[PDB]
Formats: C-alpha cells, structure tokens, sequence
C-alpha cells in the first residue's frame, strides 16, 4: 500500500518485530529451554538450538522482514566465527534498545556508548586464562556436550598428553561401535588441486608422494601469465635437472582454466619424467598473504612475487625435499618431517610468538592477534583423525556434531579466555564499572553527572540482570523472598543454580563457564545493532 | 496467515489435534471395535486395523498436520519391527500428556520420567517365557487370528514337532483348495544377484547348483576396486585350478555397475569353464558386519577384509564345497549340507549362544541381543514353504496375511515374552511399583515425598486403568456397581471379559495374552512422544 | 471442508443416503412400478429395471457417494450371477438397518444375526423343486416376460421335448419376421483361439474340421516354456506320424505372445501337412481346473500337468478322433460324436452326479455344487440356436433381451428351487422360525429370553411384511379394514393380488413364483451390508 | 472425594502463603493427622491450632455441615423452575 513509512509508524513496527523475535529465541536459552517445531516443506525440525531458530524465522509482510534481517545476520555471523553466542546477542539487542528509548537527546546516546564501551574493557580485563594440565577443561567439555562421560574424558586427555604442541582434531564417519584414534604428525596445510587432472588416476584422487620440490607464488595466475610458465618450467627441467626431486609443486593463490590447460601440455611435453601415471607438475590453490609464507617455510620453498622469477634461480634457492606429502581435493597433508626441517619451522614459529609477546592487552584479543595464533597451530601441532562410531548410522552423524562442538569450544577456551557463567560475568562487569569511576576522586565530578545522576547507571545495572532472570526465573533460587537481591554480599560470592543437576552454588564451584569471546562479541554486536534500530526513523519498500 | 505460532495458541492446537486422533484410533481397539471407511481415490477401504487408520489420517491445515506427524511416525515404526501395538501407543500418548499438564515445574517432569522408567523395569521382570511343547502357543495363535481352528492348530504343531531347531515359515500363493507343506532343510540366506546377467538364462533366473567355492568380502565394491578383481580372479583360475569347484561366488556388501561390467568380461575371458550357459563367476550383494561372518561359516568361505587379499591365498584357506545351493533374485537357499559342515555351523551357533548366556537381564531385551538371536535362526532352523490355498483368488491373498500375522506373533512370543492381556499387565506393574518403594523402609522417606504425597502415583494409577476401561466399558463387567473397583482383591486374581465368547474369568484362564515387546515399546515410545508434545511451546510453518 | 467425519455425523449421513436410495429403487418394484428418466449425456433412458436404477444413481458430495458405493456393488453383483433380485436386496438393507438401530449392545447384534441365519435355513428347506414335464414352467415364463403368449409356449415345449438332457439356448439377430430354430447336438465348449493367425484365412475365422488329435495342458504357457514346445511337437510329428489325425490341438489355460510366435514358426517348419491353408497346430485358451478335465473327456485327450510330458507319450495315450469340430473366436462347438465316445462322456457325467447324490442339504445350494452342475450341462445337453425375428431392427434387439431373461429364469428355476411370490415366502419363513423355537420345549427357555421377550421377534415379523406392503398398498386388497391382518388363518392360505390381471387368490393358484436363489441371496446380502452400515461410525475422505 | 472436600476450608485460608509455597500442593498424610500444622494469619508464625490459639465453636461448624447437606441436596435434585405469578 505505502512503500514510504515515516514517523511513529516505523519505530512502532521496529518494536513490534523485535518483541516477537525476542520471545521466540530467548525461550530456547539454557538446558531447561522449550522446543520449537520448524517446518521445511514436509519434514518437522524439532530443535532447541538458538542459531537455527534465528535463521529459520520468516514473516508475512515485507516491512516486518526488512527489520528482521537487521537482527538476524549479525547474530548469524557470531556462530560462523566463534560457534556460540546468538541468543545472548539477541537478548541484549532488546535490552539496549529499550535503554536508548528512555534517554533521548543525541548527547545521551553518546554517554550510553562510552559507558558500555568501558564495560567491554572491564570484561576483557576480567578474562581468565587456563592451561592444558588444569582440570577445568573437563568441566567445560561436560557443560558444552550436555553431560557425556566418554566424550569429555577423551578430548581432555588428548590435549593433556600433548603438552607443548596444540593438537588439531578432525572427524570422519566410522563403521565400528568403538571409537578409533590415529596419533600421527600429519601437518595440515591449506593447499589443494587446481584441476582434477593433476592427481593420481587423473580424476582428483588422493596422491601420496615421497619427495618433492615446492615453489610458492604470490600472484593470482590467469591467461596473461601463460607465457612465463612455459619459460620458467623448461628452464628448471633443462638447466637444473641434477638438483631436483619429482614432482614439482607450483603453489599459488588461484589458478584459472586458461593456465591449467597450458600446464597440462607441459606435462605431456616431457614424458620421460612421468613415473607410474603421476604428472610431474602440479598447480595448487589456496583461499592474508602470510599464510603462503608458512607454506614456504614448511616445504623449504623460496618465496616468489612474480611468475618471471622462476627463470632467475640457483642451487642456493632451489631445495628439493625428501620427506612425505599427501595431496588432496580438499587439503594437503605433510606427514614425514626430518629433524633438520623441524628446526627451521620451530624457529619461524618463535618469530610469530615474539610478535605476540610485544602486543598490548587490547591488541591481544583483536583479529590481528587471532590470525597470527592460527598460523602457529598450522606450523606446530599434531593431527589426530578420530573415526566416530555408534549403534546406528543416524547416531554416528549426530555424535560427529557433538564431537565438533567440544573441539571448537576447548580450542577457543585456551585461546582467548573463560568467564563465570549463569549471567554473572556481565553483572560483575557493570557493577564494577559504576563503582570504579565513582570511587576515583579525580573524575567523580563528571562521572556522576553523566551516568549515575542522570540514571543511566541505575538502568544499566538492571539490564545486566536480564540473563540471570531468564535462566533462573520460576526455580528454587528465585522462589525465596519474591525477587532477587543484588547486594554487595552477592557480588563477593555469586550464587547460581546448575540446571542439569539441581544443586545451588558458585559458577566456579559447580563448573558453569562461558568463553570470553562469545560474551564480548554479543555485547559489542548488541550495542551497534541496538543503536541502529533506535536511530532509524524511516523505511523504504519500493523496488527500483 | 501467521507462520509463527507461540504461547497458549500452540498448546491449544496440540491438545486439539491429539484429541481428534485419540478418538479415531482408540475406537478400533479390540474385536468389539467399530469400523472406519477410508477413501483412496475411488475405492472404499473399510478396516478395523489400527496402524492403517493412523497412517491414513489427513488434516486440512498445515499446523494440524505438523502435529499429527509427530504422533503418527513413532506409532507406525512399532508395527514395522514388532507387528503389533499402535493403538495402545497412541492411547498412552494422550494419557501421559494429560499427566504432564497437571504437574508443572521441570523438577516434576523429572520425577514423572523416573517413576515411569521404574514401571518399565517391573514390566521387563514380569515377562514370562514359554516353550514349544507348552499348549499356550495354540491360545495365542487362536487370539491373534480372530478364532480359526485349522490355522492355529497347524502352526502350533509345526513348532512342536521340530523340538530344538526353530522353524522358519515362508508363504506363497496356492492353486489347490487344501494347503500343501514342504518339510525341507533349505537353510535361508541373505544373499542375492548383483546383476541379472549372472543367473541361468542371463535374465535373473533361479540358478540351482551342485558344488561351489565361496569367498566373502567385507568392503563395498565400486570403480576403484576394478583392478584388484582382475588380479584376484586370474590368480585363482591359473594357479589354484586343481582344488576348485565351479562356480566361484564373490559374496560382498554392495556391487556397483562399474564392477559388474568388469566381472562380465572376466567370464567371457575364460570360456572353457562355462558349463551349459552358466557363468562361472557370480557377484552377490547383502543389505551389522557379523551377518557376513555367518555366510562365511555356512559355506566354509574365508573372511576377507580387502579385495587385494584374493591373490595371497592357499589350499588351507580355499575350500570348494560339494553340497547344493539355489541362487535367487530376492534370496539364496542352501539345501544339502554334509554332517562335517553341520558340525562347524552348530559350534559357531553355540558361540553366539554362550555370549547370550553371559548377558544381563536388561541387556537380554535390547537390540544387541535380538540381533544375535536373529543370527541363530539363520544358522540353525529348517525352512518350511506353505502354499496357502482357498476357494477364490481374493481369499488366498487374504489368508496369506492371516498366516503371516500368526507366524510373526508366535516367533516373537517365544523370543521375548508373554504377559496377561485385557490391560491387566500395565495395572499390575503400576500398583506394584508404588507398593514396592513405599514398603521398602530405606527409601520410603523420599519415595513418598516425590511421587505419592505430591499425587503423581495416584494419577498414574488412574492412567493404567485406561486400557481396561476402553475395552470393557458398556459390557457385563462394568455394568455392576457403577464404576470398577481396583482393590487388593482384584490385584491377586484379576478378572476380564473375553470379547469373542462372552464369558468372564482371568486372562490366564480364558487365554488372553499380549507379547512383551509390544506393551513395553508402547510405554517407552509413549513417554518420549508425550514429553515432546508437552514441552513444545512453538510452531513454525514458513517454508525456507 | 472436513475429511475426517466422526460421531453422530457419520450415522446421520448414512441414514440420509440410505433413505434416498430406498425411495428411488423400491418405487420401481413390480409391474405396477413408476418409471425413472435417466440422462446419459444427451439421450433419455426411461426404464423400470431396478438394477439399471441402482447402477446409474450419482450424488454431488463425496461423503454421500462413498456410502452409496457400499449399497450399490453388492446389489449389482446379484444380477451378474443370478439375473434377478436387486430391489428386494436394497429394500431389506433399509429394513435390517432399522432393526440394528433399535437394539443396541453388541450382544443384541449377535442375537439378531443368529435369528436371521435360522430364517435363511428355513427358506432353504422351504425350497420346492420342479420337473420339465410340469406345467408350472409356463407360469414362470409368462410372469418373467411380462405376459407373452408365443415366447412362454416355445421355450416351455423346448425343455419338455428334450426329456433327459437339459437343452442350452443361444440367441442371434434374425432377418425374417418368423422365428427359426436349429435342433442340433452342437456340444458347446469353453475353448477359443489364442491368436487370430491359427484360423482358416489367417484372420480369426470360423474353422470347421472333420478329424483332430487334442492334447490338454494344465499350466499357463509363456516365454519360459518355448523350448519344451519345440521338443514335444517335433517328437509327435517324427515318431508318432502313423497314428495321427490332423490338426493337432494344444488346449491350455493361457497362451502368451512369446509362445504363439514360436508355434507359428513350427507350422511353417513342416509345410507338407498344411492342407488348403489350414495350420496343422492350434493353441487354445480357456478363462477351477476340472473344466479342462471335461474338455479332455469330450475329445478323448490325455490330461497333462507339465509341458515336458508331450515327449513321453505312446499309442495307448495318443488318440486321434474322427468326429466333427468347429473352432471359433468366442467358443468352439463339437457337433458329430460317435456312440463309442458318448459312452465315455455319459459315464464321466454319472461320476459327477454320484458326488452330488452324496452331498448334504446345505451343501447342495453352495457354490461347490452349482459349479459341478455347470459341468454336467457342458457335457450332456443339446445346443439350440434361435435366430430371433421381428418387424423392425429395434424390436429384434429388444426381443433378444426378452428371450435371454426367459432362458436364464427357466434354467435357474429347475436348478435351485421355486417359492411362492408376492412377498409371502419371507413372511412364512419368519413366522415359522419364531413358532418352531417357541414350540420346542427343550430350548424354549433361552429362545424366548433372547428373541421373543426382548422384542426382536416382534420386530422381525413386522419387517417381513415390508415386501407385501409395498406391492399391494393402495390396491383392492389393502383397502378393506384399514391395515392387513397377519393371523394364523392367513398363514395357512395366503392371499395376494395379481397386478397384471387384477384378480385375488393364492400365489400358487394365480401363478406368481420367485426363484429360490434370488430371495436367499437378497437376505444373505442384506444382513451383511446392513450390519456394516450400522456398525460404521467413521468416514475418511482425504486422498493419500 | 469426601476427603478432598474437607481440604477446601484449609486450601482457601492458606493458599498463596508460606505454608502452601513449599512442595507445590499440601500433603495430607498420617503424620499431619497426628500433629496438624496451620498458619496464624494475624501474626505470621507457624504451628498447631492448639499451640497458636485458633479455635472455633462447636455449634457453628456442625450447623454449617448440617445446613450444607440439606441445601446441597435440594439444589442438586431440583430439575424444574416456575416464574409465573398466579
Ligand atoms: N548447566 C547449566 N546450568 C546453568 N546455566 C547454564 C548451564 N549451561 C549453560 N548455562 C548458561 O546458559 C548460557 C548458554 O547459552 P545458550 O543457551 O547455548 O545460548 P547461546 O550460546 O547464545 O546459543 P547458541 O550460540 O546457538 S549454542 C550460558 O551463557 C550460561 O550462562
Ligand atoms: N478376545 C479378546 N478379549 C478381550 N480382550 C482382547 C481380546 N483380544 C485382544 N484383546 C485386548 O486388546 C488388545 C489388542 O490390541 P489391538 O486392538 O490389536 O490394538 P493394537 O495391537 O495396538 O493394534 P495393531 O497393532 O494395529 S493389530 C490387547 O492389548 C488385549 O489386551
Ligand atoms: N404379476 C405379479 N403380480 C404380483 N406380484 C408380482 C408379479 N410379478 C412379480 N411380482 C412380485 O414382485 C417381485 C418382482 O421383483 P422385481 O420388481 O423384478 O424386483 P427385482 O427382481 O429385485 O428387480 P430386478 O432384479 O432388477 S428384475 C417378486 O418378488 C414378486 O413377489
Ligand atoms: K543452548
Ligand atoms: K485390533
Ligand atoms: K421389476
């Protein structure tokens, strides 16, 4: 009817939509959540998973849907990178929106943003670190998997045994009832075939090799670079044939169909070097330039900027390895590595760690630091392939998902940090931030005027409670004395209820923990999305 | 209109749907049931069978249908594995749902689950076993077939005569008025042709053989294993030709179209061994790895993991049998077996029985034990092919179904257990479980507090009555003294009414019996489905 | 709107539908019936025939139609086997339905069934037999044909002249005004051509033969038996050529297109035996295995189970007849039969009659006995072909139908039995059954308690009246003294009104008779259909 | 049924109080019959009707139940109402 919506009408719809989503999702929070039945054509999808709920919600009107997609996509993006924290995000989205509405005037919006930012900074400082030898890892594994004895014990011991190198765990569909483990080196890499022709059997098979001579290229290769490939390859085969171990690996960013067809002819050009059907030249692709530098260090390959640099080479630069490599369609795997090669890789790993030593406190939790930590795991770390078993085929597939969540949780736990659960960490952060600025006599004049005296602090303290209310409302804890009392006594020793067992105690005592990155991203993502929904006064539905 | 449904609305619809299904199905229970007319395009399907009713119910709204499919599929799955117990299942689904509604608070849901679980445990202990020499088998056969003199007598004698080996009964469409029996050994197997070409006549016919040399493979064979088949076959024909009885049988899990085409050429490669058109090499498929181990023991074949193991073989491993086998499109049949071969098969059968001897009480009724008992019947047991006759063609087809239900009932009867019918077994179980915990002085403090004092026990005792009410309401039994009195006098000697005859007495006296697995699965399936329907507060209808 | 119908709603619709059908059909009963106009696209079909009415009734709603098809098809099935009794059936369907409704409780339903069953038994005992020399046959022929002098006289004399052998009458479209008769032997058989190629002219013509050598096969012949046919045929032509009369007839159950193509080549293989274009080998099909045994006895052919038995034969088994046979597209006809062959056929006919002599009273009216009596008519009995004439072409076609009904009536009359018409036989049966049990002092205690004292007998006595009411309401008979008086005086000498003439008297005196099988089947079919309509409480309209 | 009906006075007085809050509903066992606990609504404390001092006159509760039975029977058995003024 009306494509242009402005005024009281837009903000009315925004609050309407937000309300309906908030009820649907927040109901699924915790082990004591209520289930949702989703239709997907003919079948029924009954689930309690928050991210599945948020993704699957549809509306009738276009206006309503437009608003929904602003809430959905930032929440969906949290589980793609971390793995946990969507419901929490959406909860707070309502929470902070409500706040922005009570305090109008664009000076107050500034005051709210600055206050919450400082709360984030306290959360990052509150972040607790944990080692592989500590029994806390078993507690987190038991909570994330919804109480399993065999699953939590196996992964915890696996990280405990490999004291030094962080083990990488990958999964597969098993046939046996019992689970089977393969403790191997298997240094995982991010390279794979450009074209199916280059593998053993000429149909994208898994080629195993016992010797190679790798060369890393930086540029994306297309039809323009077809001339330089013929120049570089024939130079290497003719001149430097003495110091060479077949096959020659041309690792790069991307290989186009024009370049791949040229390299297929170059394999056919020299048929003498073809041993048992294997092509002696293989181009390899990788989906952040320093990841290729890791690939160069692992395989003792020289780093090359241009394609024309392949001609100007020598015995000093060219080094053919005699290890063991396994090329694949999805990824490559390096198994056998000599003590001489490991000395080079460990020294390069220390160099990245020395950069992380010099970083600041706030920069340690950034994307720059997390990317550098990802490079360390690729270089140092043993690969463990677990074929997950079960009674039926459906149970095997279900158990793989339960295995995957435990691995993703434990890895991110020791990486970033751990905080006390049951919606306590948020309460401690807020009550701390208000108390910190008020206690400090230098800035107490302005700190009180902006936040405390205006009433924003009071409101923000009530909003931290929201997670704690929703989990434990209509339970043994909240039954006593009407509402809950958030006094100084509670701040020192915070009590919660373990919903799995039933007993009452501290989040530290009972063993209820959340990852640091999940709660931080939720609050960061919550602030930005809440501001946008609040400040938006106009909606356009007209298709151009 | 609204794809998202939440609140009082969802649970209202759930109860609405459940009510309509409960009325439709429970009306068909017992011999005194009322018929249902089903349309299926143009024809009318008049039936009293509960599973047919549940499958055929459709609704107009998508919301209503969504709920229906949660009730239907678990009930439909009971008749696929057992053969009886759907109405009973659906009955209790309403029953336990109603219970969950009266006692809110997720602590009470836990209390209900634990209580019912213990009732299941009493039902498993109450399970009575029966032998082939006992006249009770005639009573069960007479009840299941809805009173037939010739049918019940014939099957009961058939199990009674073969005292030791459990006879397998298979059916076929006959031409004569009288029924005809074929008492043969005919050791049934789970193997059949991979491709129609390999049979006699080259069009999937029934090939009879008098000598063979079998080889069992574990892996699923595809295009990748085509090389190893040519290596293994030509090794066997060239080297080990002296100790060989044609034809060679390659039994495996699955044969792809790529592998079958390769083996067709290998038959054509050696035309000297082809006798009267029969191909000398046949690949065989089977739809749980230990079933192939049974196939290996029957035919004296060596168990092989890999396809490459066919090369590395000797006279010690290779053993060509001189019995009699009948290959087929659906299944294979082994008839002639020497006393030397039967000694090997019986010794292997004892080994599986020795594993069942060491199992626990609860583990004996599990899927693990039932699968092992299925292997015993395949190894030891004579096959009896009965060509069922009648007056017309329609009566022959109808009588085959009546024959099939009797066989499925009698086999599962002596396998698992038998309980007293007329909805008595459930009442005895519940009243027993309440009395057991209350009498035991150690746990009486908490047992009373959770179940009895809260009023769940009282409610659960009224719910066991439901089967007994529905069968015998508006009869001679219920007419006296308004309602029925469930006192200690009734618990000792429970009276029922046989609906077929009319007389009054005990379920043991009159001969009304139910299989153990049916009533157990109904209550197990009832608890889980009832909890889900109760805890579900949300419905989604939006197609992604 | 609602696919699921349950409760008061189903039974309401059932009574509604039943009522509308009952009014439409029962109005057409008797010569004083009212006509119905049926549309069938563009033309008008004005008829008084009950079966045409029942078949042609359609409804608007699917629910209503669903109910209709339960009433229609059992009534339609009565005219397919007997030829008369549909209206009567449908009448009683309403009658017994009404009964079942007055007496609820599944014990009373049992009481009603047992009572009516005994009434059937009295009807079977009441059945009167008649001979060909008796003038009663003229009376029945006059009633069935709706008063015709020439038609009733001709058929009655035809059965009277052939005293011993029951004559078979077949019809054809004539050209002359006068009717023409062909008194010939023409022993009718149930065999015809498998393929049109095998006849004279090679296009399914009428082949006349004067000599043959028949062979009867039991099995259905297909592509599997193509090998044994070539073995059997060439054995007979080569070895046993001396004792053979052409052509060779291969009589069987069914001939597939694969087998027929093989036998066509075998005719071409031996062209020396082909006389004037006639193929010397003919396969013959027949649409109950003992009908082929009759075919074997007629033609002196050996009975053969398997196709391979054609090889193992001798001069003792093989016997080539020198009679006269006429093969055809619809049926074959055997005309000339020697005194030697008739001695064999008559002796076989006595053997079937000796089996009918030893049968019980209840077994004599069964399908088993009727099938055996059908075999006697095929063996012994002269065929009479009457070319029916008339003034116009439309009158010839109409007269053929009037001829056919007279033949079907007279044949079934002397076969089963005759009872007094005007709805008297049913009244005598019911009043007799009530009086029989009450008079017998041994069982009078329970007989009174179940039927008489409860009031079922009283009700059943009113229901027998229904046929008598509907025929003679608003006539000279019912005009006197308000209603009709069913006293002991009427039971001794029952009076009726002949609707054709107008005069008053006994059904025996006036000549109003019904066939036994029609009234029995109506009441048998009425009881079963009435019970189903009564006990059905549910309707399903949802297409799967 | 009659045992559930005696509870009615006890439910109406003490529903949504400290006594009924614990363990969902109230448990009328043999332990309670020996020493019956109530809540004094004036003060707030919990104890026996004898201990706290909550007493009813005999004639009041008797007349209530006597009067209750007769009036309840009449209301139940009455199937007809006439409103027409003569
Ligand atoms: N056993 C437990 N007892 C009490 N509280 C718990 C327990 N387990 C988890 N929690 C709390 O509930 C929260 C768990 O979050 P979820 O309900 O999984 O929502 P979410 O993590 O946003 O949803 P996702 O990302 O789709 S798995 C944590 O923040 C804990 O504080
Ligand atoms: N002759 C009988 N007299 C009294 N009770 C009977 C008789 N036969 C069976 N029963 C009872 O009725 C139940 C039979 O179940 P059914 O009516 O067949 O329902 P169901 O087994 O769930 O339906 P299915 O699985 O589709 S055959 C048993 O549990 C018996 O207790
Ligand atoms: N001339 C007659 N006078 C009196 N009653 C007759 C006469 N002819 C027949 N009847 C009676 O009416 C009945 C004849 O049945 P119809 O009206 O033909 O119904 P119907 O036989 O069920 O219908 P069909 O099978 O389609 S021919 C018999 O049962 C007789 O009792
Ligand atoms: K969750
Ligand atoms: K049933
Ligand atoms: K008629």
């Amino acid at each position: 009817q009306t494509l242009l919506v402005h005024g009281k009408d837009a903000q009315g719809i925004i609050k309407q939509v937000l309300s309906e989503v908030y009820d649907a999702v927040t109901s699924t929070m915790g082990p004591n959540g209520q289930l949702v039945m989703i239709k997907n054509g003919v079948s029924t999808k009954t689930t309690k998973d928050g991210v599945t709920v948020a993704r699957s919600i549809r509306f009738a009107d276009e206006a309503h849907e437009l608003v929904n997609r602003v809430i959905t996509e930032p929440a969906t993006k949290t589980d793609e990178e971390c793995g946990d924290g969507t419901t929490t995000t959406i909860m707070l989205t309502h929470a902070l929106y409500h706040l922005f509405k009570d305090f109008p005037g664009f000076q107050h919006h500034r005051n709210i943003e600055d206050l919450v930012e400082r709360v984030i900074q306290r959360l990052e400082s509150m972040a607790i670190r944990v080692e592989v030898d500590d029994p806390r890892l078993y507690q987190v594994a038991l909570t994330s998997s919804n109480q399993d004895e065999k699953l939590a014990r196996l992964v915890s011991e696996l990280y405990a045994n490999n004291k030094g190198s962080y083990p990488d765990i990958e999964l597969k569909e098993g046939v046996n009832f019992e689970d089977q483990i393969e403790q191997t080196t298997g240094r995982t890499i991010r390279m794979f075939y450009a074209n199916p022709w280059f593998a053993k059997g000429h149909q994208g098979g898994v080629t195993e090799l016992t010797g190679f001579t790798a060369f890393v290229i930086d540029r994306r290769i297309d039809k323009e670079d077809t001339q330089k490939l013929i120049d570089g390859v024939n130079h290497l085969v003719k001149t430097h044939k003495q110091h060479l171990a077949l096959p020659i690996l041309l690792i790069a960013r991307s290989f186009e169909e024009a370049a791949n067809s040229t390299l297929m002819q170059l394999n056919a050009a020299h048929p003498t070097l073809v041993e048992d059907g294997r092509p002696w030249l293989i181009p390899l692709s990788t989906p952040g330039t320093s990841e290729l530098q890791d690939i160069a260090v692992m395989l003792n390959a020289p780093m090359l900027s241009d394609v024309a640099d392949l001609t100007k080479l020598d015995t000093h630069s060219i080094n053919g390895q005699h290890g063991q490599l396994e090329l694949g369609g999805n990824r490559s795997i390096l198994k056998s590595t000599t003590p001489k090669d490991e000395d080079r890789i460990e020294q390069h790993a220390r160099g990245i760690e020395e950069l992380l030593e010099g970083f600041s406190l706030s920069d340690k939790f950034s994307v720059r630091a997390r990317y550098n930590e990802r490079r360390i795991r690729t270089l140092r770390g043993k690969l463990i392939t677990i074929s997950v078993g079960g009674e039926t085929y459906s149970e095997v597939k279900e158990r793989v998902d339960r295995y995957e969540d435990v691995v993703k949780a434990i890895r991110s736990a020791l990486e970033n940090g751990i905080l006390p659960g049951g919606g306590v960490s948020l309460v401690k952060a807020v009550f701390g931030t208000i108390k910190e600025g008020l206690e400090d006599k230098d800035q107490s004049a302005e700190f009180a005027k902006r936040y405390i005296n205006s009433g924003i602090a009071n409101e923000l303290m009530r909003l931290s409670t929201i997670q704690h209310k929703l989990l434990f409302k209509d339970t043994a804890l909240y039954k006593e004395n009407g509402s809950f009392h958030f006094n100084d006594d509670w701040l020192n020793t915070p009590t919660v209820m373990n919903l799995a067992t039933g007993e009452i105690g501290t989040p530290e005592g009972l063993g209820i923990y959340d990852t640091a990155y999940a709660s931080i991203t939720a609050l960061k993502g919550g602030l930005q999305t809440a501001k946008i929904l609040a400040t938006t006064k106009t909606l356009i539905l007209g298709e151009k």
